[PDB]
């Protein structure tokens, strides 16, 4: 189903792009909520935990500017806009 709606929320696997079109690491959403306020860009941040594929590429690590939004492993937690996240199908096996 890809009509043009989608919808990522807490507890969902999605690919996160750290660099500018380099590689999107898969991860499950742990939290969701903005951060800045008319300082750079109006976009909601989505906390996603990097999977074994892109494990070891987290900056927030569950904490942002001292505020512990969510809990995750070392270099796993990461916040990004929905547009940055990539909805992945939960049906690897289908016949």
């Amino acid at each position: 189903g890809s009509s043009g709606s989608s919808g990522i929320d807490v507890g969902c696997p999605v690919k996160v792009q750290l660099r500018s079109g380099e590689e999107k690491f898969p991860g499950v959403v742990r939290f969701r909520g903005p951060l800045l306020a008319e300082r750079t860009v109006s976009g909601i941040f989505f906390g996603v935990e990097l999977l074994e594929e892109g494990r070891g590429q987290g900056f927030t690590d569950g904490v942002y500017q001292g505020k512990q939004l969510f809990q995750c492993d070392e270099d796993c937690g990461v916040f990004v806009a929905l547009d940055k996240l990539e909805l992945i199908e939960s049906g690897p096996s289908s016949g």
